[PDB]
């Protein structure tokens, strides 16, 4: 009850060394490489209609920022702590094509570990562009979404996915929608309109009704 | 009275403005979670969503929230937000879409320092319903756990293994069959800390 | 006189909700304004009504005399202590609809009437016949126990002065009745106001 | 010049009025501009109109004079910065929905212009829409928690403003109007005034 | 450099605008991409529109020399941090859903770029959408509560970009223009300024 005192003493010192005394986001003096990784788990909705198709996954982020290392040694071996998303620069990362505000499903908690990483992992439902033509044949449908941030340039935010494989490991057994495929690219483009490299994921998947 | 307020002002700026930030490896937490099912509200087959409305009873106990009733004007309780104290960030592993919170978001703390919060939820989850117009009606799953935390810092606990189906409304489109919240924990290859979740699992079929 | 209100509202505030030796009586009454959906797939109905609240705090008594003959005022709900009245089945959140703003009075009674719209569980079978369909809504604290919160009505007729009168349904009854239960499980009293409405398809 | 403003603001805002009494009552008057029938439903009996809703009223304690502020007449500041009215339709069967910057103007008379667009659901029996009489629906507006002895409410005119009325709206207006009325009940002895606002309309042919 | 721009935010924001005024009046910048026409809705005559608005405005109080700064010439700040302009839409049927970050570019010469991505639901009546010639709406924006003394509204370019809008829509877009009015209207000595954004439109 003294250990327990002690460490939960260590922690409040140690976030507010890092938060108190001691972020504005990237620049081109200072850029970052932000680690995106989605995992699918279910098409909930294909709406031919409207063409949007909802998407429920997990979008795993995860950067390192020096003024968020520290030394375990000095906090009683503390190596990880959780924070709110609030307490910490998060990066805007956005699907470029979504219909509707896109719903969060989990806690807004981050993970950071004493060499600066931070891992995020918010599960969300999207609803993008998308013509499901195609679904209720043995083919399928494809759709694609691309995912980068919103307002700092390649020149800033970079990109890149440890797989160009969806996790599917967690793709719900009974969707309505069977997965023929789902692949994840870093893809940097260069516009004439403008100097700096524009870096996004592409999400594509391909579908079909589950037979 | 006007004194019995005193102390309860009191005993909440003694808590409250003194000095807990969650708990880790060192300091672990065991919640233990039950679950009430008060209603299946809609099964959509063209999406296989399900939607319930049940109760969520969290209870977890701090060193930091103890004291002595004798000191306080014999005050064995308090009720306070819960944004103002730490709460477990419990959440459903497969919804698709926001739960929708139906009950004011306070909790109770006992001079134990024990806390219970008891969020009532409405919550759409995947699920297929197949057979929900047959006599063997349609199964569906949804584990629960920390997004956030590990089995090293919180461990769940169930106080049984059936899920409280005595306020279950008698005249849903839907009849229970069976309501079971079953704690599971488990490895990865990959990572070494142990994941713990309790897995709700709830079969019904349309009302005769 | 605006001098006044300010100096009173100065003094007044400067209530953290009630407990077992100091505990409080909230006085409930509906006004059923309309059933605006009955749901038969789903066993929903969504009626709109204003939730009468009040209750009194010795904290907010003052003399009309040692201010400027001002015997009540208006303040955001916000800046005070309220109730955690809740609906027990309800099936969404609840939605508000008018402004929340609470009525002191000088005699420490606070009033404060929000009007919402509530989806809650109700199987409307036997709406299209003479006999209609009858539910019920119990309301009460979430997590005030009866040792801390009491209820009670101030009538069991149910205010239907603003009914509409061209709702797809017509009211047969409503009235609301504070019941007290007593469970082998628990040590508290369960205490709260059932709403019962019976009602049916306008002919 | 933002000089003077930012001084104004500061004094103003500086030097907070706690409402209407019953020794000091206000008055606001009302206007609405319809803009849109969006939807009328026969299932549930609720209709849906979008509309301007032009509040405005006047303080003492908004006064200032121009010449000491370098001939500011007027200034825009955010609503929440003010004291506004709670006006409210009484019969609304869903929270109603602000369309527009919740901003008003502030004159150096003390008055104040606000005028939120709105789209609101509320209580209305359609039957007769698809007919030549159409059908008629009224939602009266008015103060939640003043009555008549703190919150007096008027009207420039008892009709409302059809000039924006949208051209190729689903349903024709064949009127709408806005009148005040005070109504005393035997339970209470406060007046209580309300605008209300009556519109008659049918399926566009 | 880290430091030179945790600096910079410093001597701006909390160190020092109440909008814009009839003695210092604001030119903003509008310009429309459309992305898709998701839904129209002939039920009850609204359309939902997924488009961006770019917009643009310089103030003075957003200056700064690069050189003292240690070269940085521009950042990014969060919108709420910020004036920003109250454009609104005309005919909107549902309150704007906000699809992108808000979080404004502003640059030394004290040029600020905000460009939300929004889903708008607008008064329009689709009758035509499936016929050769499609149907036509239009939708206003401009500044809720400044005239044309306060907040002067120009468009970019005279063309509404159409690079973007997505080729799987259930609406193809047959034209679309962006186009600033100025009106006189008899309450008021001042002028006042929109942008209309005309869509003609069938089905794919
Ligand atoms: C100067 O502006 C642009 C340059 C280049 C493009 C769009 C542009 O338009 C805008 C882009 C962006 C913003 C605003 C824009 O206008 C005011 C704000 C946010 N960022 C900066 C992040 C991007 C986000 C962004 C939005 C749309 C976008 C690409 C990026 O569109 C594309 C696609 O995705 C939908 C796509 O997918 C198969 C394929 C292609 C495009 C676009 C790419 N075209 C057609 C030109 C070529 C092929
Ligand atoms: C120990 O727990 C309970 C004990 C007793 C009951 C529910 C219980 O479940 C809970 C109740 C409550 C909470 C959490 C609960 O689970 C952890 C938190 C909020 N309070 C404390 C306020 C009540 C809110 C509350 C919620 C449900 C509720 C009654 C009160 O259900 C009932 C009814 O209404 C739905 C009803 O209507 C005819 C009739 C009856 C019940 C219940 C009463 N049964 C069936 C048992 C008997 C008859
Ligand atoms: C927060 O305060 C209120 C909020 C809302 C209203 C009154 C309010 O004020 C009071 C309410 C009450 C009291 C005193 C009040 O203020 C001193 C004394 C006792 N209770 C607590 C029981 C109610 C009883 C009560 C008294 C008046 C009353 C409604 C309920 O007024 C109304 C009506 O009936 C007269 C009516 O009839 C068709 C229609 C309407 C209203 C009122 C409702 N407006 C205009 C706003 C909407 C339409
Ligand atoms: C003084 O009152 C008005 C005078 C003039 C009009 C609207 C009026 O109504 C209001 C306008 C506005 C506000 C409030 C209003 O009420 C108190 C708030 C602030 N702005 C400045 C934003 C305008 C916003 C604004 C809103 C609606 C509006 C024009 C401007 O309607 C129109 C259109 O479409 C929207 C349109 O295009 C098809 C064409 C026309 C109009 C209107 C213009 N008519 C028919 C008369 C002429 C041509």
């Amino acid at each position: 009850d003294d250990d327990k005192l002690h460490s939960q003493a260590n922690l409040m010192r140690l976030k507010s060394d890092l938060f108190n005394r001691s972020y504005p986001g990237p620049t081109k003096d200072d850029p970052l490489t932000v680690t995106l990784g989605f995992t699918l788990q279910d098409i909930v909705k294909a709406d031919s209609s409207t063409n949007e198709v909802d998407l429920v996954y997990y979008e795993q982020q995860r950067w390192k920022l020096n003024s968020l290392m520290w030394d375990p040694n000095e906090y009683g071996n503390i190596t990880d702590f959780r924070t709110s998303a609030a307490d910490i620069w998060t990066p805007d990362i956005t699907a470029y094509s979504s219909t509707r505000p896109v719903q969060v499903l989990s806690p807004q908690i981050a993970v950071v570990t004493h060499d600066g990483s931070v891992m995020f992992i918010p599960a969300q439902r999207l609803s993008f562009m998308c013509d499901p033509t195609g679904v209720d044949s043995e083919e399928g449908a494809t759709c694609a979404v691309k995912f980068g941030s919103w307002v700092y340039s390649g020149f800033e935010i970079d990109l890149k996915t440890d797989t160009d494989q969806v996790d599917l490991s967690s793709y719900y057994a009974s969707s309505k929608y069977e997965i023929l495929s789902a692949t994840q690219t870093r893809q940097v483009q260069h516009y004439s309109c403008c100097p700096e490299p524009y870096i996004d994921v592409n999400l594509v998947v391909k579908f079909r009704e589950r037979r």
